RNA sequence: GGCCCGGGGCGGUUCGAUUCCGCCCUGGGCCACCA
């Protein structure tokens, strides 16, 4: 086990099999086929025109040029109405740049519209780049698709692959452009180990400066932030992770981590030995796209998280998990319970003006002065962090994100014990209290 | 839909809020959905 032979049986787990690269030469002779006989003007993008797909995620890209002087409404209507007919089943489901999936003698094939420009200066439509990403990568990354690959499969098996609000990780662009630049999976991986928040790769002066914050500055625009939507922790997750490869070794990097399967009396104990309190907020989940949903939990459980803390519960972690059905607000914090009356600070002797003020008020218990300043005792209306949460998001759900504070809104409700454990959050739950094994 | 920056109106809470919890208008960036 040295890292040279690792990465050769490495390729085994990542290189497609030529049984899936046919499949997918098969499918990319069809989509022309197709798309000729209706005449229309397009291009193949992507990895798969590229060839740096991840061996068993085989997608065409397949962008349908437009003229710029069309509407937004054109390009979705026209697209839309090419990509059902050049498709044999298909799905339109997307965030706010139109675009049709399907699938085309079994491949998946993204058929996305966008403005064909010169320079992809003034971007016209959110997708606009890639064609010219397309330009720029092909003849760099000549040679060295197979690099390209151990990155992608060494992010994947390791939960930080997608750019998107769902995992906050590396763009498959992304990937491309920092092999181009280190030139391979093991320099990248060797110079990733010293990366800081403030690393700036800037690929096309061929140069690494420091900035305000990490930024991969895309060759095609020098204002697009390639690594916008990196998320920290997943930046320190992939660094730290360098770290421990070099430091050993192993093709468990690119192995899917444990299924994880764990049994649900095992969790009750564990959270019995933490003596913490651990419950879920539950509501039906909006039917809206992932990237909608995502940042919107993220939102609902922070402000949960910070009513939590800023009540004295002592809250540890958050997470969420969103089945086909319903989503989950998880919250795990110190304090299971808290006494009803608290100290509120009233002003100093001194000033007796507010000092009145203060005093003169309908309290139960009557202040008192320590060290120059008076002090009141005041009664809290609930005391465990459930009958808070029940009030907050009760009271609070228009501040829950568009979507999800509505859902909570017309239902959610507080599970505990035993009752919460019958749910799907085992994963989540062992996992955010850092459950080893 | 989310994040960031800025106008402008408010309710609540607090001895005391631009400054804490929130609500309406509104302007400008960026991000995810393709790459």
């Amino acid at each position: 086990m040295k890292v040279e032979e690792i990465l050769e049986k490495a390729l085994e787990l990542v290189i497609p099999d030529e049984e899936e690269v046919r499949k997918g030469r098969e499918a990319e002779e069809e989509l022309r086929r197709r798309l000729d006989e209706l005449g229309v003007e397009y291009v193949f993008v992507g990895s798969y025109a590229r060839n740096t797909w991840l061996k068993g995620s085989l997608e065409i890209d397949v962008f349908l040029l437009f003229p710029e002087e069309f509407s937004k409404e054109e390009l979705r209507e026209r697209g839309l109405e090419i990509g059902k007919a050049v498709l044999d089943s298909y799905e339109i489901r997307y965030a706010e740049h139109p675009y049709v999936h399907g699938v085309v003698k079994g491949v998946e094939v993204d058929v996305v519209p966008c403005y064909k420009l010169k320079e992809p200066k003034n971007i016209k439509s959110a997708v606009d780049r890639t064609p010219f990403h397309h330009k720029w990568l092909e003849g760099r990354i000549k040679g060295k698709e197979n690099e390209v690959r151990l990155l992608k499969g060494f992010l994947k098996a390791n939960g930080i692959y997608g750019a998107e609000y769902k995992v906050r990780g590396f763009s498959g662009y992304l990937c491309e452009l920092l092999i181009v630049f280190y030139g391979s999976f093991l320099e990248t991986v060797k110079n990733a180990r010293r990366w800081t928040r403030r690393t700036v790769i800037d690929v096309a002066k061929g140069e690494v400066r420091k900035g305000e914050e990490f930024f991969v500055v895309d060759p095609v625009d020098e204002k697009r932030n390639v690594a916008a939507n990196l998320s920290l922790d997943n930046l320190a997750r992939f660094v730290h992770l360098c770290r421990e490869f070099m430091e050993a070794p192993s093709l468990g990097f690119f192995k899917p981590k444990h299924p994880l399967e764990i049994e649900p009396e095992r969790l009750r104990k564990i959270v019995e030995e933490r003596g913490t309190a651990v419950f879920a907020v539950k509501f039906r989940k909006p039917d809206i796209v992932d990237d909608n949903l995502y940042p919107q939990l993220e939102r609902a459980s922070r402000k949960i998280f910070e009513f939590l803390e800023r009540e004295n519960f002592m809250p540890l972690r958050s997470a969420f998990k969103a089945s086909e059905e319903f989503c989950y607000l998880l919250f795990e914090c110190q304090i299971k319970e808290i006494s009803r009356v608290f100290r509120r600070m009233g002003p100093q002797f001194e000033d007796e003006r507010n000092v009145k003020k203060f005093l003169s008020r309908n309290r139960a218990f009557r202040p008192f002065i320590e060290n120059g300043r008076w002090w009141a005792f005041e009664m809290r209306k609930f005391t465990t962090p459930e009958e808070g949460v029940r009030s907050y998001a009760s009271t609070h759900w228009h501040t829950l994100g568009k979507n999800v504070g509505e859902s909570i809104r017309e239902y959610f409700e507080i599970i505990s014990g035993e009752k919460l454990f019958k749910e799907p959050v085992t994963a989540e739950l062992c996992e955010m209290m850092g459950v080893k094994d």
